[PDB]
Order: structure tokens, then sequence, then C-alpha cells
């Protein structure tokens, strides 16, 4: 646990991470696995096919050049991209999403040479100091970048080439007529509240159904297409037992290949059935609607002002992209929601601080299975459970009734925050297993509470030391060798690949993960945020974690990932927050661990801390935060004018249109 | 402390409130009093003069007329007149302040009636289930009159006669420009951001100074007008050192009368200077103006929705009545208010726990002067300070910065509640001094420190008694005998009265009082919710309290108060927050009741208690609340249309242009 072990096990990491880079080294050579290493290329048109025209050399006829470079050079190449040509390549929420490594650097790196020219020389009112200087320059940079991600936010709104949500709404709970239809109620409301400027309107109809069927076609076709088309007339016709699908050749399903043809025509059918059912009946149309308007300025205004007497009916909302909108949260009622959040904000106490429980009856069963039939099952219990812990809190943020991905996203990352802050930080200082240590903090007195996490913090600095470099080094170079997505396309297109050219994509890697990644950013701004007043040592090993993702996410975000929507940087609002609550946390561990060690001559000014933070936060909630949620109808006027100057003919009707419609 | 002597000093509490009434009864029969009894209905011109007449007899030449209706009509005559002709005679704002009296006698009675046929019976699993039962009730009343109280908004709203603040908003924080002044930037932001409805606009003046030196000279010319016109020539020229004012004849200014005549000569003086300085000068020109609107549409759209890319710019909400706008807070940046709301939000927290102090400091100073020179100086200490608490919150609303005496109001109400939960209601079932408390808090477990209020609220349940006994029995009887405004005026008529007809009208006794009304009731609405499931003897004497105030705040928004703003029942989300407040309250304090009386058998449900409160809670604040701060688009274009219709010549902008002047 000394500097010597730390050196030891960090020198351990760095290799890992340049093993890792090695390899990526490797197989970034080989056309094979550049499907799935240069995704974002072919996804924009720019590359032609894997090795830069597609099965070529470089592969293992050279292995790879044996250099320093051949495993160096794509950093330097990461961050030569311009900052706005990576706003129009990937888009501004990747870039943002950089930021927020940035910030790390721009926080952390100026507090570690305060701290290692003031704390460990004199090693206090000296660390009291430093704390007030830490929150400062954390919350003058929390400032500075909201205000230029703020400034991102707006100038690419500005640029934006006729977005179809930029003019539409998306009213949701529409009061039901015993006459009128949604779509004549919409229609009638929104001609005599919003006159001027009223355009065209697109009722959302519960065509998840539909969708469904669509997509289980597709999926029962391509099932067995590995299968149907390995020889064709009778192959091996598997019997994937339907409880879990997946299996194969296990159930009693055999039939024939393709799924069992005449099932994927039946699909068909049921295709045709539900469409008759959710087009001509009038009963699927939900009460929501996606309102057009004329201009962005009336769109903003129907967006942020109350419709009618009854503040949840009617309710206006701006429109997410349409590739953004989950379309089955639009048959949400909003008490419905309201109660569907409060279920799923108790079921999320319990899942942060009882899902040992439930956790310890699975690996009861994994002791079971493990005498049925090398074996060992190193793992299971936990580290399964977290592997799927974003899985389940999108599910949570899916329930509570969240119709655009963006804002599960959001959500998800909100919880598995407060899930790592509880089973990650407070599993790491408090030797309890979370309802024990929250049992523990019932009974212990608000003064005392910060005085046991306080005194813990200095003891375990250093385990929490290897959890940077194992989690936040090592972690990172694993996703630069992208090896999981690398597996799945190598099993996708010697598999059920069945394409005409360029049919059977399964190249894109998904987005960065708002959902997971930023929620560990975060928990290195709070782990350098705790300690740096305490133990300076571990600001080190954070920085080297977000200059390393920051260039491997870099890396990442203009060759590999894709976003799948674009929320032009809403989530901010959440970053800044999470940073905030990072500081207070520091401030109340510090006023505790000058408790402990320390009577209370530091203490009132340790107290008037918290405040100012939360004055500031308050400040930013007012200055920055709304840019994030609204359209200034300023901006929204100068973006009208001037497009309505260029092009004085647009047709905004039939473009807003078929913009809102599900699989149809 | 038994119900012998609860039930002797109820018969004393009584028998003064009745005394109360009976000299209510002889005051209110002479004309000399009549003044400052029937004061409303001269302010709406329904009643000539005091005696329906004036200078009548019916006064101490008949005394009294001994019976039991001299003192008893007034009650069933407050409660003749409509609901609706109220709104009309008095206002919404005091009809909704007369519902929460009512509320709470629709609260409280069913469940009185539930706890006295279960609780008292079986005097605890019935605790616990009528704890559940009464918090249902209390949230099913709540939603109720939240919703009555939105539709008598609402309705209120829609049949205003063109009232200016419907069509007005109040810009804020306009940005300075080099070239344009403060009402060229508005005209041509709000020409460009809301062409097709701005009208005009007002922009704010810093005449607050002028405003001073007009008030002053009238103050002056009235200082010595008694003393002026007592025989004119040479009177009792007094001096009343200015330090504190008042005095007289106690300085060294004796001079002349009048305020020495040529002092407020040149105070006149001082006036056409300040003109000067306040209208050709625009410096004096605040960044604030007051953009009316053609439409209440328009002017709804712009107070709720963002102007520019910086929210703390432009900022636009819906202009208060023009009698409702505090001037002097007009002039206040938004970083500005942002300091001083954190500044007094923290001299608040100093204010309701270490004030006992500085007030020890007070009654060391007393003991001083009551050396010097019948005397024992009965009160002092607390008894002033609490006197003036409602000023001292006002003068902290003030300092933050509310445009608007109602929230002004609001705001010093909110305050006055947290300074009784601590200081009256904690005050009492703590015996430490307020801060003694806070630190016991802070230093027990939060398990414990509901136990331990739990715990010792059974005990001094008759103190409390005692406490509705006294201030809400007898207070709410003197209230009816209103002796103070009577006095005053007695004082005026008598002194500098100097009128040509009527126009020395002292009669007005202000309005309800919501800063301070209002928090009395909200403490008596906790005291019945904490002691419900606990001791249900509390709440028969609660009910008498509400039916009481009911009764003699009814006659006095009839008769006497006289409103100075309308809000139109804006106030209630306060109201409702602290009834749910009090609910909470409660159910903390239940389980530390059974969590020091029983173990925890029943405290998993009284742990779920809070949840569902609070989820209520968030379901009316978005269900109702938002009524009360937004005007409905819908209402408003159906209020234009309708108008627009009726008259369809109205030139809005003479009218709206002069309704937003300061002194001019």
């Amino acid at each position: 646990a000394t500097l010597k072990d730390i050196g030891v096990s960090a020198g351990i990491n760095i290799l890992t991470a340049f093993i890792f880079f090695i390899i990526f080294a490797f197989l970034r050579l080989q056309p094979f696995n550049d499907r799935v290493y240069f995704s974002k290329w072919y996804l924009r048109g720019l590359r032609s096919s894997p090795a830069s025209g597609g099965g070529f050399a470089g592969r293992f006829v050279n292995l790879e050049l044996r250099s320093y470079l051949k495993f160096l050079h794509w950093m330097p190449e990461a961050l030569k991209m311009p900052e706005r040509e990576l706003i129009d390549h990937a888009g501004l929420d990747s870039v943002v999403y950089l930021r927020i490594y940035w910030l790390g650097l721009k926080i952390f790196a100026p507090i570690a040479m305060l701290a290692w020219a003031v704390l460990v020389p004199v090693n206090f009112w000296a660390h009291i100091i430093m704390a007030y200087a830490f929150t400062i320059w954390t919350c003058y940079m929390l400032m500075k970048e909201y205000e230029t991600v703020a400034n991102m936010r707006l100038q690419f709104l500005a640029s934006e080439g006729r977005r179809p949500d930029q003019f539409t709404v998306l009213v949701r709970n529409v009061p039901p007529d015993p006459d009128e239809t949604v779509s004549e109620l919409v229609e009638h409301f929104f001609l005599v509240n919003h006159p001027d400027n009223y355009l065209t309107h697109q009722v959302v109809c519960n065509a998840n159904k539909l969708a469904d069927l669509v997509s289980k076609k597709t999926k029962l076709q391509n099932w067995l297409d590995y299968y149907q088309l390995k020889y064709t007339r009778n192959n091996s016709q598997i019997r994937p037992i339907t409880k879990l699908g997946c299996l194969g050749l296990c159930g009693q399903k055999v039939d024939a290949i393709e799924h069992y043809i005449a099932e994927v025509d039946k699909t068909s059918k049921e295709i045709a059935e539900e469409r008759e059912n959710v087009v001509n009946d009038q009963k699927s149309v939900m009460p929501a609607s996606f309102v057009s308007f004329k201009t962005r300025w009336a769109a903003a205004v129907c967006a942020q002002t109350t419709q009618t007497r009854n503040p949840t009916e009617w309710l206006t909302e701006w429109a997410a992209e349409p590739r953004d909108i989950y379309w089955p949260n639009l048959a949400i009622p909003y008490v419905s929601l309201t109660v569907r959040r409060l279920v799923m904000n108790v079921a999320f106490f319990f899942l942060t601080f009882f899902f040992i429980i439930p956790i310890a009856f699975v690996q009861s069963l994994a002791t079971i299975e493990g005498i049925e039939k090398q074996g060992l099952l190193a793992g299971i219990a936990l580290k399964l459970f977290l592997i799927f812990l974003p899985a389940i809190l999108m599910t949570m943020s899916k329930f509570e009734g969240f119709t655009s991905v963006s804002f599960l996203e959001r959500r998800s990352a909100s919880r598995y925050y407060i899930f790592n802050l509880v089973n990650v930080f407070l599993g790491s200082v408090i030797a309890g297993a979370a309802f024990e240590q929250l049992n523990s903090f019932l009974n212990q007195s608000p003064n005392q509470i910060p005085k046991t996490i306080g005194m813990a913090i200095p003891m375990k600095a250093t385990a929490f030391i290897t959890y940077i470099m194992v989690d936040g080094w090592a972690g990172v170079a694993g996703e630069i060798l992208m090896l999981k997505p690398l597996i799945i396309y190598h099993l996708k297109n010697a598999f059920l690949v069945k394409t005409e050219k360029d049919r059977e994509e399964a190249m894109n890697p998904g987005s960065i993960g708002f959902n997971t990644g930023e929620p560990q950013i975060q928990l290195y701004f709070l782990l350098g945020l705790v300690y740096a007043p305490v133990t300076p040592m571990l600001l080190p090993f954070i920085l080297v974690f977000f200059a390393l993702a920051y260039v491997v996410y870099r890396h990442q975000i203009i060759n590999v990932y894709n976003q799948e929507y674009e929320s032009a940087a809403a989530f901010w609002p959440d970053v800044h927050g999470r940073v905030i609550t990072a500081l207070i946390i520091s401030q109340l561990l510090l006023m505790g661990l000058l408790g402990t060690k320390h009577a209370a001559s530091a203490a009132p000014f340790l107290i008037a801390l918290p405040v100012i933070t939360i004055g500031f936060h308050r400040f930013c909630k007012g200055r920055f935060e709304p840019a994030f949620v609204r359209y200034p109808l300023q901006e929204a006027m100068m973006k009208d004018t001037l497009e309505r100057a260029r092009e004085p003919n647009l047709n905004l009707k039939g473009y807003l249109q078929d913009a809102y419609i599900h699989p149809v």
C-alpha cells in the first residue's frame, strides 16, 4: 500500500495499457477488423471499404511494423481534427462529451499543482485554504465550461439545416372529446390558440405492435438466415426453445430454415393484420400529436408556454429529433407518469442498497450449478449485475415515461451516478454492505456522518489509486481495442451475412454511451475533489485517466462511434450538477476529516464552503441552464428571418408532415 | 394540566373573548369609532359617513342594549354575504384567505371525529391507521381546495375589466447599449422579437428619491399641522430631534410651525431639483421597462418565454398590478439579486436561532434603564422582538429584491412560518433555546431526531391547548375589537385632521396581512396535524379557533379591511406547501413517537407516509400550481377574442402608457 507498491502496480497497468495499444495497432492494420475500427468513416461514406478499399493486405503478412509509433501514432492523429470539424463530423454531443475529460484536466491539473506546492510540502489551516481554492477553481471552470457549452449549443442550433424539431412541438395528454378525434382536437386547438403560425400536425398512433411485428419479421428471417443460406434445400433447421430464444437444436421446433419459413410468412400476415388495426381504426391514435409551426419562434413559444387551465393537459414540449423520439413512451398519461416515477424512485432505493441480498441468491444458485458438471465460475454474482446495471437503469427510465432517447440516457446516467456514489465510493470508504452503511448513517449524528467517512478517506486512498489504474487506465485502453464489437461483427459477417451489396452492416458500435461513460467520468471527478485537500497523490492518477480517456474517446468519436441522436449538448446541466455534487461531498468530508483529527476552529470556514457552492450552482441554473432547455425567442426569430430571406419559398408543410410518423 | 385546569382556562378565555365581543358591540354602536369599524364601506362609498350618516346618536346615550345578540349578531351577518359578492366587494385574495380557515375546519373536523371514534376510545396500530387516514384526508382536501382556488383564480382573471397587468410584462435586466437608450433598446427588441403584438412600453426610472421628497413634503406639512392650525400665528413650534424624529419640544429646532415653514418650502425646492434629475437626465432610467402588448395572449407568451441567449438578461415576467408594483426593487441587477438572496438566507438562519443572544443584550439595557428613574418593564426583550418580527422579515424580503408587494408579503410569510416552526413549535416541544436545540439535533442521529421531539409532543399538549385559547381565541376576538386602529384614528382626527372635506382619512386599516395572519393559521394546521394521532384533545380547540377566526376575519374583510393589491389568489401554492410541510412533520414525529414507545413494526408503514405526501405534493405542483404563476394561453385568447368582439375599437395604447409611471 506504499508508494513502492503503488508504483509497481502503476507500471503494471501502464504496461497493460501499452499491450492493449499494441494489439490495437495490430488489428487496425488488418482489413477484417477495419469495418469495426473505422465504422463512422463508412457511416459517413468517407471511407470506401474496410482497408480504405477493402479486403486488402497489411494484415498478418507484415504483422505490425515493430516500432514505438505503431501504437502511439493514433494519439496525435486523434487530436489533429479541429473541434469544429468534429462538430460536423460526429456531433456537438460527442464534442462536449470530450469536453468533460478536458474539464477534468482543466480542474484537477491546476489543483494538483496547488496541492503539490502547498499540501504535500506541509504534510491544518493550509488544508482549508487549499479546499477553498480548489472549490473556487472548480466553480470557475464549471462556469466557464457552462458558458462555452451554451455558446456551442446556440451556435449549433443557429447553423442547423432546417431540423424538423425546431418547428415542431410534442403536445401530450390531449383531452378526449366525445365527437372530435385527437386529430381534430389538435387542429382546432392550435388554430385558435396559435392561429398565425399553426402549420400542420402529426397525431401519434400506437404503432408499437406494428413495429414489433415488422422487426420480428426481419428478426426471424435473419434468425436462421445463416442456416438458410448455408446450402439451401434442407439445412440445419435449429430449434431455439421459446423461453429465451437463443439456444438452437435444443427444443422441438425443427421444421425448416429462415425460422421455419411458414412462421416468418405468418409474421407477415400478422403485420398486415396489425396494419389494419393501427391505420384504419382511430383507437390506436394516442392522445398526443406533433404540432408543427411555420416559424421556430412560434414553436418555441408553444413549447415554453402553458396552453390550457389544466397544466397537465395539452402538454406542449419542444419535440425531440425524429430519431430521438422514443415512440413507446408517448402513450403515458400524466397521472400514470407521476406514479411510474415514484415507483421507480423507490425501486431505485432498493436497487442501490438492498441489491446484494438478491445477488447472493443468484450466487447460491451459481454454487448449485457449480456442483452440476474448468468450472470455478469466477465473477457471476455482482460482476454480471454490474454489467447489466446500465441496462436495468435504462429500463427504469423507460418505465418512468421519458419520450426521448436522450432523456432516457440522461436519467440512466443520473441513476448510475447515485448507484456508484453509494456502492463504489461509499462502498470502499465504509466496510459495510450498502444497506449496512445506510443503517449506520441513519443511526449516526448529522455531524458524525461526515466525520466517519471523512476519517475513512485518507486510509484507503491507495485502494482508489488502484481503481484509477485499473478501471480508468486499462479500462480506457481496452475501449480503444474495441474487442467486443470486433467479435460481434466477426460472428455476423461469417454467420448471417446474406447481403446483396453492403446491407448487413453491424459495423456501427453505437454512440459514446452517456448513460454509462459519463457516470464513470463523474466518479473520478468526485475522487479527485474528495482527495485533493486530503491526499494530493490521487490527482496524478486521475489526470492520467483524463488525458488518456480524452485521446482514446476522441479517436473513437472520430473513427468508430456514431451518434444515434443529437441533443445539441442538452445534457450539460446534468454534468454540471454532478460536479457540484462532487464539490459539496468533498467539502462535507473535509469538514469531517478536520472534525476528527481537528476540533472546530476551521469548521466555521468549511461550513461556509457548501453554501457558496450551492449559491454558485443556483446562479448557474439561472444563467446558463435555461439555454439548454428552451429556445431563446430572439435566437429563433433570427434564424427564421435569415432563412426566410435565403429561401422565401420553402413549403415547410410537406417537410414537417412525414417527419413524425412511426413505422409507416 | 388536567382536563379540569384546561376547562377552567377555556372558560376564562371564552369569557375573555366574550368580553371583547361586548366591547366591540359597544364601540361599533358609536359613530366616533365607526370610521375605523366600517372602513371598507366608506372606502367603497357604500356607507355615507361614520354612523350611516355620521356624527349621530346610538353612543353612550343608550350604551349598548343589554342582550345576547348585541355581541352575537355580527356573526351571522358576516356569513350572510355570498362568497361571490365578497369576491367583488373585497377581492379574491381575501376570499381565499378566508378559505384557509374553512380548509382547517374541512380537514380537522372530520379527523377529530375519526380520532374521537377510534383513538380516544382505544387509548398502537390504530395510531398508524389513523395517521394514514388523516393524511389521506388532508391531501384530499388540499387537492380539492387547490382545484377550487385555481378555478376561482381563473374565473376572476376571465371576468377582469381590462386590468393593465394582463397586457403588460416587466422586462428586467435590459442589457446596456453604448448608443441606444433603455427605451430604444426595449422598443427595438420587442418590435423584432414580438413584432405582431408589441404595443407600447414604459421604462422604469429611478424616481424613488423624487417620491421620497414629495412624501416628505407632505410628511413635514402634516408634522406640525396639528400645531400650525391650533391657533395659527405662533403656536407650539415643537422640536423633534432628528435622530428618531418623534419626540417634540426636546431638540433645539424650535423655529416655526408646519415643520418650520421654510423647511417644508425647501422640501418643495428639493422636489423641483430631483424632478430635473429624474425626468431630463436619462441616467435615472433603470434597466427595466413595462412592455405592453396588444393582446393578453402575447403578454402571456412574453412572460412565459425566454427572450435571449442570456436567460438572466431581458427577464420578462408577468407585470404585477400597477398598485402592487414595489418600485424601489426594480433597480436590482440579476447578480446582485442572487447575492442578496443568499445574504438574507444566512441572516435568517441567525435570526431564527441566534436571536435570543442579541435580545438578552437589549434586556440587559432594559435593566439599566429600569434602575434609571410604575417601572417593572414587563415584556420588552422577546415581546417587542416578536411584535417587530413581521417588519424585520418584510425588510429582508425587500432586500432580496421582490418587485411586487404581493411577493414581498409571501416571502415574509414563508420566513415567519419557518421562524414559528423553530421558535413556537420546537421552542415549546424542546426546552432548549433555539440554537441549543439546533446543536442537540445536529449531534442527534437522524432516527433519534424524530424520536426526541416525537416523545416530547404528548407531554406538553396541554401547553399548546392554552396557546390556542390565548393566541387563537382571545387573539382573534381582539382583532374584531380593532383597538389599535381605533386609537390611531382617534389621535389623528383630534390631532392633525386639517381637511376641507374628507381628505384626512386614516380609516383604512390595511389588508388582512398575509405576511402575519397566514403563518398563524399554518401553525395551527401544524399543531392539529401533529397532535391528531397522538392526543385528539387538541383538535376541539383548534376547531374553535378556525370557526371563530373565519367569522371574525369575514367580518373584518367585509367591514374594515381593504385590499392594497390583487394577486388573484396567487399565494395558494405557498399555503398548500405549508400544509404539506405540516403533514410531513406530523408523520415524522409519529414515527418518532412510535419509535420510543414502540419498536419498528409499524415504522415501515409510517416511512411510506412521507413518500406518499411528497408524491402528492409533486402531483399538485404540476397540476394546479402552474395556473397560479402563468396565464394559460387558451384563457388569454378567449378573453382577448371576447373583448375584441364586445369593443372592437379599444385604444389599448393610451390606457397602457400611463398605467406604469411612478410619482409622475
